[PDB]
């Protein structure tokens, strides 16, 4: 009866894997609802002169379709 | 020249696994035209007292873009 | 010293799952003998105005060969 | 803090895939407790006189570990 | 800070592999802002009487999100 | 009711990705009938004194069987 | 000479992923010994109203076997 | 210009991984022509009472098409 | 009806492979019963001064469940 | 007896997946000997004003090593 | 034009998955020039008396080659 | 602290499958020190007229790297 979407997103933080999943999770709930999990595809980044310069975590997005 | 698009969706059905593939489709058919074809990706479920409890069919559905 | 060979089929059934192996298994014993097991590799279908057109499962089917 | 356990189980029934699935989940809640999911792996069968004899759903069963 | 989505596109085309490509870029384009890049997942097609009738190529392609 | 047959084949060409699957085609159909799609599985090929020897393009073709 | 087993488990935390590794170790030292290394097989999680609630990290725990 | 086939085989043997190998080539020379490589895609096998009762290698072989 | 377990091992050897997965399925017949077949899923190794140190194979090992 | 060594490469073009490959060859054949095949493992590309930027071919390169 | 190298290496660290991909950017920075990207192949690690020993990032750092 | 670096190659033999990896372990040692573990990606060969003419173990090899 139930059914859900799932949408593909890139979150990109200079600090770490966590927030890089979070800013993906903050971005999403401004325009998608009833956001319930996510599953993580890839972890990437970008290499800068101090090493890593950003993280980039492909994440998929799984929520509840309405009505 | 044609173009479509996919759209990952989960379809979930106490009854069966066709069941959850409608219940995906029939939800799909509301706002989404010109659905052409799927390709089930995962099947999943939770467990209750009796067994399973919901059958989850991860699936992928693809249509034609129009314009 | 027991030899057996894989061959790839697609059954194709609009009532289910089980119906479009079936299909698959039904022409398979017509021409293949000594048809041991088979390993569902996909689930894939079409759509139609109410859901599920033809639901269509890639299937191998392996079987003894003689001699 | 919570913490879970996966088993690989493999259920069969002569009847359908569901039919399997609910055999392994029958017998895993015999001796596993809080069983919250499953997902299946692989399907396969046997093949007899008059098609398939036994399906066979390879599933992962996910529960909680205690204490 | 950045995130990016990513759609799942099929081109189409009787020419080639990337025609079929850009078929899907240039539709995407008319919706989809800030396009950055694209991954081939699936090279597919249709047979006709003079061999290849149709090239799919199935496609993800990366965009920024906005705001 | 209709089932299909998928046979693996190896098109290569001097030329290029596309005359590479032609090959594949053009064999097929001379022994084949009823040819309907074909899958991409993989890409590879031999290196020479200039470049690319050969492609090579490993192919799986979909066809209906009679009867 | 020696043989190792695997188990998969599901470590999980609201902190992060190397938390959810650690409890996931954590109770596998409490019943398991000998454990040797972990594979990380998908990180997961659900979403709350401030983004990750939980961080799921899927494990496979190898462990020496006695005698 | 040359086209090649790839047929599916299971090889076993009671004595090891290379004599399962060499067994589905035996089998395979007798009926097909012009035999050049072979991919393995997997490795089985039964348990009797002493151990491995039959190695079982699932195995591709490819070979040049005629005409 | 009948519901079967798998278990993940790795046996190691200084021999080769075939004994690697001997002694996985030696030990595994102490302490399980009904073993039924095996899968290998991973072939690695240790490397010391005179090349391979230590064959390892990881292996699914199938028993059926009782009662 | 003999031994071949893979290393991973990227080539770039703004023409084709061909020419890309051929970018790879070429310079591979610079500073590598005895250059025998490649695999493609990745396509993918950036995107501009006029659709493909950039096509990207991740290729992985074969050759066989001396002494 | 551009032609672009993939290494492979593993980071390690008993701080966390950050510092062990740092790890392997800051060794990699030494000897290579023009790092660019890196991409998460396998999260692994060792396991002692505290739970995790050692993190380990396998992980593929792509560089331009010159001239 | 520690850094590995992988590098793939393929050993091949008329012998057997452990002597295959065993060539490519002697040719490795000549170049690359501190070699420490390998992995099988994948066992391949090519076909004569007794049966497998050369078995091709392509593997990956870790190895500590320096300062
Ligand atoms: C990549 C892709 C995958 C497809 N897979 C299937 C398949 O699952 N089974 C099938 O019957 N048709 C399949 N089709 C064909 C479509 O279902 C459909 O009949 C065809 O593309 C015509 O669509 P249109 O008339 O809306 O343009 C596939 C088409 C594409 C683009
Ligand atoms: C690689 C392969 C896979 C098999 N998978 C299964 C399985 O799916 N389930 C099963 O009951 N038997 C399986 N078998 C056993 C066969 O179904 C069959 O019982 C056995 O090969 C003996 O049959 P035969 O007398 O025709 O040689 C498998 C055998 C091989 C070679
Ligand atoms: C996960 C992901 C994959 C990317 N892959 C590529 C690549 O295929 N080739 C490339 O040139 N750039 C790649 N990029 C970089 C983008 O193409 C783009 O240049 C970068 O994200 C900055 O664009 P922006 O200003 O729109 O944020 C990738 C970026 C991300 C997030
Ligand atoms: C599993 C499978 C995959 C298919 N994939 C595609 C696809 O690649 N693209 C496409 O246009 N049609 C696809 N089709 C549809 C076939 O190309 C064909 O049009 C359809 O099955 C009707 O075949 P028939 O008229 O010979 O019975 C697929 C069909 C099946 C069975
Ligand atoms: C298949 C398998 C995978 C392993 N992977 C790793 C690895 O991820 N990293 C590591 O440091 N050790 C790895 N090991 C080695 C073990 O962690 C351990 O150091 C070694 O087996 C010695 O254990 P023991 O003293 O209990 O016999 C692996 C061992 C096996 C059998
Ligand atoms: C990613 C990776 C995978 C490893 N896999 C194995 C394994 O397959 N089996 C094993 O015995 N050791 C494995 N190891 C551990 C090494 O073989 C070695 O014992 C350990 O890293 C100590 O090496 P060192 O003294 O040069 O620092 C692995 C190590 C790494 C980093
Ligand atoms: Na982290
Ligand atoms: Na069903
Ligand atoms: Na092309
Ligand atoms: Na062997």
């Amino acid at each position: 009866g139930k059914v859900y979407k799932k949408v593909e997103l890139v979150g990109t933080s200079e600090e770490g894997l966590e927030a890089a999943i979070q800013a993906a999770l903050a971005r999403a709930r401004k325009t998608l609802r009833h956001l319930d999990w996510f599953e993580v595809k890839e972890i990437r980044g970008t290499i800068g002169e101090a090493g890593v310069k950003e993280y980039q975590v492909v994440l998929e997005v799984g929520f509840r379709l309405e009505e």
